[PDB]
């Protein structure tokens, strides 16, 4: 009952070659609609002074929506008024598919990402479920054998006592790791409260995937590679949950079955 | 697998969005229309002005309005966001679909759905298989009313005549959207991948407000089914195939 250390690597890899696939679909064929509404408010704001449109207030109801569906499309820091959705965005964005999280904080604008989604996901969403247990298997055992050093020496004093300590160890080293650092990563880098980080990684790992928040969506970024890091960190953090998830579904069902 | 336990839970679990629900529209309702009043102010402070021929005051305008759209505003024209959006919200969350087309802004609701997850959704799965359970037994007494892999073609075939293409075609006349736009709607909300782009019922223009709480309950069944079938495919797929 388990998985082949050399086969998932092969199979990684015919994912990662899965997603770069889907990345490059996308990429030549999202590329030219790019909203960029930073662009687009300059040809609002000027657009509104070249007219002096004055004394109107139906010239104005209509400006908020120009404002508010142009500021939607994650617009300028409306206050300087002065490049993206390259691979490391689409490569991250087909990610955020299969993994079905889905942040959609971009649209998807052409039929095409539509219809080709459409198939994508129904093809993508299922191959990853395998990753999951390539990873939360494979992965997560050597970390279960990395603890063996702390136990091994936890019984040179004294059976079943190491046996809780390694099983609420192993939480935390797994929890601090894949809950902690990605939280106060995403502060340092985002510029987010510490909560919202918190608020961020469970959305994210849940994957509810809100998309209030997302951690490499702003053009004004500039660190390129960060991206796929993060998913790197989501497929991990999401993979390992998973394990300490199930095997709490049946402590809590070995206790459940006696009603 | 008791058939009348989970009934209990179809109370408790509907009761999570309802009992949770009323804590999202009681904890973000008020900077809903604090958005609005801030901006009806903000809408006749320059209207009523009539300034006129300046940017000055235009580089204010647009950040001023910002402000008030960021805390959620109305879209343009100069009612929304209450428990009836928050109870399919709260669902989104347990189906984890999440569209998200409506944001959280209260950074004390933002904590308070933290939590509403971790502990909310877990049921959820619990349902979908309660659920995915009472589909999956209905394959006996729904097909063999009616050799071995010719009847597996067709049960699948059933569910894409019951949940797929069923409510895609109910889309476009309910929401005028196009047959592609119902399927890749109900797809990314299938798989719960919720891009958010399309949503069903939160278009601003509705005048039927009792049959959302049914799409939202054809959710219910929709992911059930999809569960059903992946609980079979998912236990078949594997045995067949270890030592190949
Ligand atoms: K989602
Ligand atoms: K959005
Ligand atoms: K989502
Ligand atoms: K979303
Ligand atoms: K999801």
């Amino acid at each position: 009952r388990a998985m082949r250390s050399t086969t998932l690597l092969a199979l990684l890899a015919l994912v990662l070659l899965y997603l770069v696939s889907g990345a490059l679909v996308f990429r030549a064929l999202e590329q030219p609609h790019e909203q960029q509404a930073q662009r687009e408010l300059g040809e609002v704001r000027e657009k509104f002074l070249r007219a002096h449109p004055c004394v109107s207030d139906q010239e104005l109801g209509l400006l908020i929506k120009e404002v508010a569906d142009a500021l939607g499309g994650g617009a300028d820091p409306e206050t300087q008024s002065t490049s993206a959705w390259d691979l490391g965005s689409a490569f991250f964005f087909s990610g955020t598919i299969i993994t079905t999280i889905g942040y959609g904080n971009v649209a998807l604008r052409t039929d095409a990402g539509r219809l080709f989604c459409i198939f994508y996901a129904l093809v993508g969403i299922p191959l990853f479920g395998i990753l999951l247990a390539g990873v939360g298997d494979r992965l997560g055992s050597s970390l279960r054998h990395g603890i063996g050093h702390i136990e091994a020496i936890f019984l040179k004093w004294h059976p079943e006592l190491v046996r809780v300590l390694s099983a609420m160890l192993f939480l935390l080293i797994g929890c601090l790791l894949f809950v902690l650092t990605p939280t106060f990563v995403f502060c340092y880098m985002e510029d987010w409260s510490k909560l919202e980080a918190i608020y961020f990684v469970i959305v994210t790992l849940t994957t509810v995937g809100f998309g209030d928040y997302v951690a490499g969506a702003d053009p004004r970024q500039d660190s390129p590679a960060y991206q796929p890091l993060v998913w790197f960190w989501i497929l991990l953090g999401l993979a390992y949950f998973a394990s300490v998830l199930t095997t709490i579904g049946n402590w809590l069902r070995v206790v459940s079955r006696r009603t």
